[PDB]
């Protein structure tokens, strides 16, 4: 890994220039946690964020993040370059991704087209293939979700975003009860932790691709993409009700396996649900 000076990521970003890239800005978008700006070090396009509740608590994130980089390398993962930690506004530098993200293309964000159907099924194989990675090696993301799952040229899927990540013997609890809400598994609401919630807020994710809502949006009914599922479970109303329309190459067959696997991931009792590995299989089998 590379460490940084600040003013060189202000000035190849253009002093974090927030103007969106979309009208010849840098500001490529929003995280939970800080900011992130497109520019271009030594002709390689980059992201570098800007960290942005504790103070030996925000650090330690920053911490994790390089902890689990620093030992996670895989293509269903994003990659740190470096980072920049003098300035005091925290900096961790990736290597950069032309898609950005999975919610940001799901809504067509800036004018982008649909993703095909064809499409979807990889970013939801490859998004399993990086959890799996995270899986085997004992880390638990924590914070899975459709704006966490970066894109690169091809719409090859990368994890993202693992400062929450934790180890994975018995029922661990916390005190500090941290995720994004419309994605979170019951248990992890409560302040469990374990892999089992990374299925269930993945399982969100597979809703996200296959109807192209987001998980939450307050001007909608339901706001909550999960009641959907109960629609679907009661017999009120069908999977194909939702399909998101913005496709055309989506039979029958194939959404309902994706459906398939995302009801299971859903499970509200958490040993239900398979493990990230079946997951893979059940994607694979889909295609
Ligand atoms: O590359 C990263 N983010 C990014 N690139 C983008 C490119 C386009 C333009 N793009 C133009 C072509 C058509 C589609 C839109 C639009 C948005 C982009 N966003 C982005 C999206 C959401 C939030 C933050 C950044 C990144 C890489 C590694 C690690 C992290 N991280 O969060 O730690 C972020």
């Amino acid at each position: 890994f590379h460490s940084f000076s600040f003013y060189e990521l202000k000035n190849v970003t253009n002093n974090f220039d927030e103007r969106p890239i979309s009208v010849g800005g840098n500001k490529m978008g929003e995280g939970g946690f800080g900011v992130v700006y497109k520019g271009y070090v030594n002709n390689t396009t980059v992201a570098v964020k800007k960290l942005a509740i504790t103070t030996e608590e925000l650090k330690q994130q920053f911490d994790q993040e390089i902890k689990v980089m620093a030992k996670c390398q895989h293509e269903n993962l994003v990659e740190l370059l470096g980072f920049s930690s003098d300035g005091d506004d925290l900096c961790l530098v990736y290597v950069y991704m032309p898609n950005g993200s999975l919610l940001d293309r799901l809504s067509c964000l800036d004018g982008t087209p649909p993703l095909s159907w064809h499409m979807r099924c990889k970013i939801a194989q490859g998004a399993a293939n990086g959890i799996n990675f995270l899986h085997e090696n004992h880390h638990i993301h924590r914070d899975i979700k459709s704006a966490n799952i970066l894109l690169d040229e091809a719409f090859t899927a990368k994890i993202s975003d693992f400062g929450l990540a934790r180890a994975s013997a018995q029922t661990v609890m916390t005190s500090r009860i941290v995720g994004t809400t419309a994605y979170m598994a019951p248990e992890a609401l409560r302040g469990e932790i374990t892999p089992k919630s990374d299925i269930y807020s993945f399982g969100v994710v597979l809703l996200e691709i296959i109807t192209g809502l987001p998980a939450v949006d307050e001007h909608r009914e339901p706001q909550l993409l999960l009641d959907i599922k109960e629609e679907i479970e009661d017999e009120e109303k069908t999977i194909e009700d939702y399909i998101d329309k913005k496709m055309n190459d989506a039979d029958s067959t194939s959404v309902e396996a994706m459906y398939s696997v995302a009801s299971q991931c859903l499970h509200e009792k958490k040993n239900k649900r398979p493990d990230i590995k079946k997951v893979q299989q059940l994607l694979q089998e889909m295609t």
